[PDB]
């Protein structure tokens, strides 16, 4: 009631999740799933405590140091920790409410939760990050544990700041167990730690194609544009590049690059390792612009996104960070003759892009429609092989590249067929009509978690 | 001497498994395995708690619950948890001391152990069961764990109450652990779990029957006649008829329903498997045979046993209850040519249709002799895929209903082999004699508990 | 400003606090407890759960539960809980701020923290309020301890809840310690505890009398008008009669009571225990004042606070609620030669009402003027206590009526001489302009509890 | 129901309790309290556990260990560890049951709880008892505790087997605290310990039937039976002599000491430490009995007992072995003006010469009847110093004799107010009747933890 504050990026996102449950039949047959609505939307457990850290000549600093802890009905719970300026409750108990529904559809048994803090990694000495991960790790330490809670990154996947949590962590309890994950090789990692969101989204397009277009057609001989040049964007080029398709863009902070014949070239991983290469030492496609192997078959758009600006491509992977994509670059992505997108970033189409795909699919069927599969689908390869290093840490063994992505591949086949079905059983599409993924998926994962937490008596 | 308390269930538990030891040359290798008799009997540790919770019309209800730990010498406990009015720790530690031989014969790291309460289900609201089981789970929470104790379903504890319980430890401790069995599959169940025991009896059986054709004969073209029409009972109709065999029966607590040709007459699946719908609704086998697929294939039997009314059937699987096999009923089948009687139900028998099958088995020479079975063999089954879940927990994961089964497999043929072979040692059996079952099986699964209890100096 | 919640009702509450160091030699002394100042503003730790429980009938009930953990550098945590429909983060940081130099000046090792939730005890029964403390302890069990946060009761939590909330720690915890205040007699109960709120504030306004006039008045013949009828009023109501003053009034939210002749007329204990006897069943004032033993003696005043209808009323006692006086009737206090006023009630005098007693104070010399002793002075009668009760149960024994209240006194004495001398040493009244409460015990309580965490390495 | 045991002597403790408190108007001013009473039968937690020790010969031992913890509501769970042959969960339920109301009628907190096992001391070496109690004490350090569970002595245990069971806590837990009763005084003893158990009965008769007589009847001037000569007996001797008695008897096992003069010598202080010097050493009192000092002064018979042999008795004390009463030497006793017995021992008495007493209570005035003291008041004293001792090991501190005595006094005071306010409250007498004790006393145990239990919200 009156009481209930102001979180709106939360607010919204239940509206958008319960809208799903409205907008389908799964609330015709069961209206005691509405009683469990209201539980779910409380977190069970929230935590948030003062961080100080001494900086670099020595001055006491403080921030505030969070984690939300959404469910627990599935698995332990898991999340990231994000570490941004803009940071509050509000966003993380947002980020915190989707994470849940994306754990159920990896089938791994694993709850919900973020946190993290306002800790801004711009203008600090990885010595002060050092001294602040300690900090972070020292008053979480007592609520998070391999058990009951593993958090992670969010905002860019390096292990650096995993490295400093996971080591105080050791020397606290006195223990070695999957309490974070993305760790490093050596202290309890997965390889395909890399590959996880952004070979594992190529995947679910690949599973896109051959349903939708009934296997006529596949990613071979198909011009994909990319929106990002880092960790998601050069690994979700690649598996593309390895099924005969073809990377027609790439984009960064201070431009995008596109290559000039839209219909007959690409992006090959010798050019891509180059962007890598450069990216590390947090360089752009300005200090690429010159390059022999670049100047004389490209062209770099500066101040731009990957969009509009291609001509003809026909898959989305927007892969930077959330709302690249606004309206004015939606609907471009209809006129450029696109069926195929899924957001490789979080949330990195805007909720007018969400709108107008799922808006066109309600209206129009058959070949001319694209297709918009959701984040807790398609990223979910992320954190499925978060888990499958929590199950690796927990076997206390490693596994071999193959096996690794073997178990990937097989959890977003599931993934694409639990969205996919649950579409036609409650929002049955009209004949031409492709199925709900934004529905399918939201029951999808609302129904695995409502049910559990029946059969858990957190609702009755 | 005898200043302890009186438990009748338990003493009945005790002769059998001494008198196995007794009537067989183990002392005569091992004279020290004798003093390791009073050890084990004496538990490591037993749980009573009072239970407060309300009812649905709001008024106090005041009950007793339980927690034998009996022995963990080989892995964590493994119980089941049971209420019914009639139970008490007599009845406890009986089920209890069974449980660690059982568990022992897997070869899965489990202990032995057994609880519950002498609350009952009749009349108690799905809702009133809710509100108990939380209560029960809040007292026993902090005599269990997931490499303690690990406790289950039994009589009257389903997996509707497993789900109630495993929500409140949950909720109490802060982890998400294998702390209990026969979970959701969601929510850390294993596939086959709840029909692993109808598995184990046929699978047995099947092994049991060719050492006594001594690897010539299978279910195919047996008739068998099988009473009980639940769990273990069902799939152990329908497993028979895998393998090319016949059901000629199924029976509840009502009474009994059979084919009317007992020679080459049975059932078929699609006729299972409406019993199998009907049941779950409590609802009869009565009930069945007016139907137009019933009446006029079969004769229900108002308030009889059916190994009285099968004719002329080798074949027995008792997977009802305790005591629904007596001495005449059993005789009754032995004329018949009752040489296989295998005992899911777990203690099927008791002290009198015990005899007189060892009896015969030291007579008709061959396979014209009958092989009346253990508990600790047939119905194992179960509480393996138990074990296998509290490994897949481990890992973090599930394995397929064909993978758990291909190793429910080789417990179960293991689990005969051992005993079988161990017969042969110690209760050598006279050219012409079938080794004893009930002698190897006891011997089998007590001397490795015993051996293990030495080596961790519990005894010398 | 910007990456923070709006939090209003903190918001004032640091400011005060702030402004009265800014209005004050601290930081002329010591501008390092700048530093001191921004660390202990953010909690050290804030806990937030779900609150699932049951209504009459049977219906499932959400809520959120809440427990602040602002500061522990004097001692565990101490701190009430609040259980109204309003409860959010910005009340709780409010009141869990204040606390913590309230437990400064008691002397004793006690930290400062607030929790609670938005349950409205308000038609729940007696029934729905005992299942919903069950499922409170459930979740801050984890959180808390006799040695960490040792809650209270507030705003709808009584001791009655309290016997609730001990219950199901017992339960969940095999312990039996001081966990929580405010317990009956019998099972870790202080005397005094029920009487302690009225007693403590008349002898810290005994001392104000004393200093100010250089013992030449005291409670001989000075009116005392109270409001409220509550707990706190009656022992206060008690104590002026006790010391050989007169009770001018009484009052709740339906009119005030007075007597006809306000000059020399008082209550009686006769007649104060009938309002006490009144609450007890929850029945107003408005309903007894038709009394043959009342109404010739008194008149009701309905719908109206007792301040501007006193007149002639020399020390004031607010012992209702918040803001129950405001700025009219604070300065129509001035004019009615009220010169004492302290809020033996939480929060009761305006900052506005505070700032017009502020404003009187700068301006009026001797005994002339009136003083307004924020809460954090007086209102320490059930804090300390509650202390003193912990001391109890550590000690494991009961003190005497008389022992509690001897203690209680010099607690109140030193909590006087203190902010006192504190306002003398920093903020030096010009001479004979009676010193700052408002400056001494936020400077008193801010500079010992800053000590402590300097010393304990927290800031530097 | 149908399921419970056969629970003897817990069943005739429980009538008891409830026939006394279901023969009074407690039940006309609490219907409620039948929900109170069903909970109170039931045990909140009991474990019952193996002990395997080893003896000097090289033995294995196995031997049963029981700790029940019946009910916590006034304080942790409190009472003795006894090793005797007879010992099962029969005795031990009903001497917990006991103990509970005894430490509530004290005023103490501490709750009630009794356990230890069937093992002998006799004939085992101090050196077997002592790996017995580290063997005892290695399985129940996890179900006890300071502030969870305080065991104590009793039949079997000695401070030097509380010496042993201390210890080995200390070796599992790596903590030094009072978990424990009995001790040393250097490592946490009290300095009345050995001296309370004794002075704590005297007192109570001092004032017990004193309040009859108005204040009539100080503890001298008073003829005595007294039935035993150990720890208990011989210091409810060594008080009298200060308040002005003259003790006639005593006794031991083979035989009886009893006066030549009935009317004339009481025992000398040297002549009780005669008789305290031999039991250390298990020498008996036929060895002193023929020596001059005592053997002109009193009369030996060999197996009697000392009830009726002194003519003329105005107390009896059965403070000798488990029972000494029997019905011929329970009319004698009223015959000859014994007007107090008070019972030394637990179940001292025999049903048929308490239903001799019964009867006479009924039939009789105020001051002249036998009034039997109760099972929960005068050995009350023993287990009270024990609620100082640990609550002196929590203060870190050791108290004086003097200091200990002290308080001993308002604990008895309270104690007899409580039985004796508690009869005339439910029991009110007719005007000239004596009340009944054992009914103040069953009730007055029975409502203060009533009174806690509802609060707490265990019965509603």
């Amino acid at each position: 009631m009156s009481n209930l504050p102001v979180e709106p990026e939360f607010e919204q996102a239940y509206k958008e999740l319960a809208s799903t449950l409205e907008n389908s039949t799964l609330f015709q047959k069961n209206p005691e799933y509405r009683k469990a609505l209201a539980v779910v939307s409380v977190p069970e457990r929230v935590i948030q405590f003062r961080v100080v850290w001494e900086n670099d000549k020595g001055e006491v600093q403080v921030n505030r140091g969070f984690r939300v802890q959404f469910n627990s009905a599935l698995g332990p719970y898991k999340g990231g920790l994000r570490f941004h300026p803009s940071v509050n409750l509000s966003i993380l108990k947002f980020l915190g409410f989707e994470q849940i529904f994306k754990n159920a559809l990896t089938g791994l048994n694993m709850g919900g939760g973020k946190g993290g803090s306002d800790f801004d990694p711009k203008g600090k000495s990885d010595s002060e990050i050092r001294r602040f991960c300690v900090a972070f790790m020292t008053e979480l330490c007592r609520h998070i544990g391999a058990d009951t809670d593993v958090p992670a990154g969010d905002i860019g996947v390096t292990g650096r700041e995993i490295g400093y949590l996971f080591g105080q962590y050791r020397k606290l309890r006195n223990s070695w167990e999957g309490v974070l994950t993305g760790k490093g090789g050596s202290w309890g990692g997965s390889l395909i730690r890399p590959e996880a969101t952004g070979y594992g989204v190529v995947y679910y397009v690949e599973h896109m194609i051959a349903h939708a277009t009934n296997g006529a057609e596949s990613f071979a001989g198909k011009r994909v544009a990319i929106s990002g040049s880092g960790n998601v964007a050069q690994y979700a080029a690649l598996k593309v590049i390895e099924l005969g398709g073809r990377v027609v863009s790439l984009s960064d902070s201070q431009g995008s690059l596109i290559v000039k014949d839209t219909a007959k070239d690409s992006f090959t991983p010798a050019e891509i390792d180059a962007i890598a290469a450069l990216k590390v030492d947090r360089k752009q496609i300005a200090e690429l612009v010159t390059d022999a192997a670049f100047a004389d078959k490209f062209t770099y758009l500066p101040g731009q996104r990957p969009w509009v600006h291609v001509g003809a491509v026909d898959v989305a992977l927007p892969s930077a960070t959330q709302n690249e994509v606004s309206g004015e670059e939606a609907q471009a992505l209809i006129a450029a003759g696109c069926k195929f997108i899924a957001e490789g970033s979080n949330m990195g189409c805007t909720q007018a892009a969400i709108d107008a795909f799922e808006a066109h699919r309600e209206a129009n069927k058959g070949a001319a429609a694209i297709w918009y599969a959701p984040g807790k689908a398609a990223n979910a390869g992320g954190v499925a092989v978060s888990g499958l290093e929590m199950a690796q840490n927990s076997a206390r063994l490693s596994w071999t590249a193959e096996e690794v992505d073997a178990r990937l591949k097989d959890i977003m086949k599931s993934c694409f067929q639990n969205g996919l079905d649950t579409a036609k059983e409650y929002a049955t599409p009209a004949d031409g009509i492709l199925p709900s993924l934004v529905t399918g998926s939201n029951i999808a994962g609302f129904t695995k978690v409502a049910a559990a937490m029946k059969d858990q008596g957190d609702w009755w």
